């Protein structure tokens, strides 16, 4: 089975093509992770996936989505990851991390606590920053503060520091969060970026924050460990052909700038869209990016059906299959998938104290 | 659904009728548990079961089954359980522990490392003790040393110390391991107990080690926390009606001596038996013990099919359903069961960071 073939990128070898994508847990306190995350992540690593990408981890306090978000904006925050990284490695999975800044979508409630911007008089909230002083709208009505050039320099440096910290905590894979309407995505999109300086207007200018951040991170991130990003390549906003063409051009520039793999997603930059949700609906778009940018890709949404993951790999739509919610339902999804696809000794997807009894 | 009704025993309330029975992991070193067990157990607790019973934990070094077995024979061993107990509680499951002594079946290899008695010249092995100097046979050929009265007094005290330690580590439920051919079971069975002193011969004498151990433990175990035992009530050795009659009589004496619930199993005292394995095959025997001893019971073997667990409860064959291997396959089995049985808001079997997204 294609799903259970190893994958090598730079000096890192994944034992199979199952990636667990970043999934926010909303369980940190002042950015500090705790035994929620330790047990969650170590348990997932033991379930058999080849790569486990830690949830969106804020490069700066105001770049959290919510008061429960993980952070890596100080060395103490970074050191909290060390035992978890070591546990993921002990289980044979590759530890990755997504580093992030929520931009105008920051200062929001947890999804089961309203999912909306935090009220103005709530002591937990904070001012958001963005390319331009324009609200997302809907349940995220707060108008962000327009970033100064010094704010841009500071956030770039925050990404560099975060990557340096991730490296020194022992992560073997990094993902820059340039998707989902957060800060990076919002610099790229004309919907959110109305700047008239070097960071907005033209395609080169809208690309600039993302490319400069990638280049700055590349200076501290080891050349022998995969350097990746998540990026929303279309919005389903009636401008899809134009948007995908620009997004593919940016992917070519990312590749030229050292990006090893792109996690292909949707922008979610604005609320007024019509996304055609369905199982593996991203497969064809990911394939197009892969082909036109000649860059390895992953994508997500509905690949918890093992046959669909297998089909996408066999068709060369993707290089890795990201499986999210199915892993919240069953930490041992990889074992389920191995059984479904007829892998020999499927139970040995799991460690011996489980595998011996399930064979 | 009966499976999702709470259960109260003494001062402890389980949120549902799913028990995770003790399952040896063979991952400890010199009896000390480690992050294998922490993550394993905390992850199981978060999966939704009402009760999580920690694996057979040796009361003394020679009472381990294998070199990988957990122990509780010193205060340092006990203190290693404290963070795990606290994590199980934080997840809303009741933490229990099975305390044990492997008797003649001790000094064995891990199941995936031969499963047999350790060779005589292997530096990991040790002399086994038992009621009588008679080997199990088959893959456990070692002849144990016949216990002296002082050995019996010492092992009883080892059980007391283990129970005291479990109490002080924060366990809310204890299970004495008097099943599966280990020390306690082997005192009860005429196959293994050929003693002619106060601890063998008659039914009263063969019962004596078990009853004295229970009484000694009861002196240190809080009256407001469930005091339970696992006991093999028949062997499938051609003497089943006689054996079950004696075993039920012992269960009545256990109840009279403060036992709150009996986990009903098979003896496994000798190898030459013919066990009629099948889904829920223990249900009718557990029901008979429940009825004839008027004592709550649990049992195991094949209850990972949720409808079978539900049927056994509705028929009053059991009070709790023990689900073992299905939890090694899927730590979140309780969520699977809730969906299968049509429980409203089934995803909220799990904690919010999972439940919100699976609803
Ligand atoms: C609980 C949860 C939290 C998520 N947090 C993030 C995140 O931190 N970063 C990100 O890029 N995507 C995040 N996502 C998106 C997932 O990575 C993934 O793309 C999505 O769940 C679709 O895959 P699935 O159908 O397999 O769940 C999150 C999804 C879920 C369900
Ligand atoms: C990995 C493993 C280890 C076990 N270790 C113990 C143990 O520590 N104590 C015990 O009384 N039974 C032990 N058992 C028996 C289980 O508690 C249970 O009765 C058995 O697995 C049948 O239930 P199931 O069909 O749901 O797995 C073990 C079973 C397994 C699979």
């Amino acid at each position: 089975s294609a799903l259970f073939e190893p994958y090598t990128l730079k000096d890192v070898t994944l034992r199979n093509r199952i990636a667990i994508p970043p999934m926010c847990q909303y369980m940190a306190e002042d950015g500090m992770i705790n035994d929620w995350h330790h047990v969650h992540l170590a348990g997932l690593a033991r379930g058999g996936a080849g790569l486990l990408v830690v949830e969106a981890t804020a490069v700066a306090p105001e770049g959290r989505i919510t008061p429960g978000c993980a952070g890596i904006w100080s060395d103490a925050h970074a050191q909290a990851f060390v035992p978890v990284v070591q546990a993921i490695k002990a289980a044979g999975s590759v530890p990755g991390i997504q580093i992030a800044h929520a931009g105008r979508k920051a200062s929001a409630n947890r999804p089961w606590e309203g999912d909306d911007h935090i009220a103005a008089d709530d002591t937990r909230g904070w001012e958001t920053i963005a390319p331009s002083a324009i609200a997302f709208g809907a349940h995220l009505p707060k108008v962000p503060r327009e970033m100064t050039l010094d704010d841009i320099a500071r956030v770039k440096q925050d990404f560099v520091d975060a990557a340096r910290r991730a490296r020194d905590a022992g992560f073997e894979w990094i993902e820059l969060h340039f998707a989902h309407g957060y800060l990076g995505q919002s610099f790229f999109s004309e919907h959110s970026n109305k700047r008239t300086d070097a960071y907005g207007g033209s395609f080169d200018n809208r690309s600039r924050f993302l490319l400069e951040t990638l280049a700055a991170v590349r200076e501290v991130w080891p050349e022998n460990l995969p350097l990746t990003a998540r990026f929303g390549v279309l919005e389903y906003d009636g401008r899809d052909e134009q948007t995908l063409e620009e997004s593919i051009e940016l992917a070519r520039r990312f590749k030229a700038g050292g990006l090893d793999l792109l996690s292909v997603s949707v922008g979610f930059t604005i609320p007024d869209t019509n996304i055609p949700w369905g199982p593996a609906f991203m497969g064809p778009i990911a394939e197009r990016v892969r082909r036109e940018a000649k860059l390895p890709v992953t994508s997500a949404w509905g690949f918890g059906t093992p046959q669909l993951a297998e089909a996408a790999l066999q068709a060369n739509q993707l290089d890795l299959v990201s499986v999210g919610r199915a892993h919240l339902a069953d930490p041992h999804w990889a074992y389920f998938a191995a059984k479904e696809l007829g892998v020999e000794k499927a139970s040995w997807t799991l460690p011996a104290p489980y595998a011996h009894w399930l064979e």
